[PDB]
């Protein structure tokens, strides 16, 4: 075990590495990266079972932490392969494109790229910057739908099946950094200012 | 799209009718047929998306059809790769014991082998048939474990983590067939007796 867990630890991790040295864009690499990172969750959840604290100097997290990221890597792991037999397959992905920071980010679950910033002045430049999306993956059981990062007065959404969902609303902010309800979005075009009347 | 799909349908239906013909031992191949069984629920969803009602003259399925199955395939598609990442990884693997029939038996959520019979007779030979299986394997996040089907007065369970779980209670059976609430279990050596006192 001792040598048996090493081993194959050694083995998963330089995986891993030829991965971030290789940089791939090739949808393919990115599942097994995925699975690597799975199997490197199972190599220490069985590390910790058998009471190794380390694993050759390397700290094993517990067993809740390495049941954690294995979900994570699932989660990536089919998302990607529900991309791969969908129409977007042959695009290009980046590593950071199907990194979980990116998954994470809001929209969270949904690989997603082409970022850019979205700045909101809540009164004269509190100002915020969010990150949208041109390439957003609503990825489901049995299929995938890229929608837009599209931009409101209101905040960041898309729209999928006829349902327009925001995934950031600027007066969430708003009611926690500042003191009036006004601001003025920038998203790379016209300025975005108040469409309904302003009071008292 | 009509000839992509009927193309990627039959592609994919002869890959799942080839994996029923071999009839292999080995894990691998589950994983293979699983991830075709997955496929082909996403190129049904999306001909019934595209207002399909047959294709190649056979029926396409609701939408929430192909959903539910790819969920079914998902869940079997992962369990086996826990195993195939595991020290079970090389033992005999058959295709009815990775089947969905399998899966659902109690206990449900479960790959399972070995299977036997278990037959508890209500009064005297109500007389129910149940499951019991030899390996149970009980598979999570990172990791799997087998445990062995075990047989009871009151049932059929496995211990877990020190956790024993009953996945057929006799009683549930009783109470709905018979009268009296005393039965005596078979199931392949020394009958099971009621153990406590019986009474008026």
């Amino acid at each position: 075990h001792m040598e048996t867990l090493c081993q194959r630890l050694n083995v998963c991790q330089d995986k891993i590495l030829t991965h971030y040295e290789n940089d791939s864009t090739d949808l393919r690499d990115h599942i097994d990266y995925w699975k690597h990172m799975r199997l490197e969750c199972a190599i220490y959840y069985k590390a910790r079972e058998m009471g190794f604290k380390h694993i050759n100097h390397q700290v094993v997290p517990t067993l809740a932490v390495s049941k954690n990221k294995a979900l994570q890597a699932i989660e990536l792991q089919l998302t990607l392969e529900t991309i791969y037999n969908s129409q977007y397959s042959n695009e290009k992905w980046t590593l950071q494109d199907v990194s979980l920071e990116v998954y994470l980010t809001a929209p969270t679950g949904c690989i997603k790229k082409h970022g850019y910033t979205v700045e909101v002045q809540f009164d004269g430049d509190n100002t915020m910057h969010y990150t949208n999306w041109t390439h957003i993956y609503i990825c489901e059981e049995a299929s995938v739908t890229v929608v837009e990062g599209q931009v409101d007065y209101y905040g960041l959404y898309y729209v999928h099946e006829g349902i327009r969902t925001y995934f950031v609303q600027f007066k969430d902010d708003a009611e926690k950094y500042s003191k009036n309800k006004v601001w003025e979005v920038h998203a790379g075009g016209q300025v975005i200012l108040c469409p309904t009347s302003v009071f008292s």
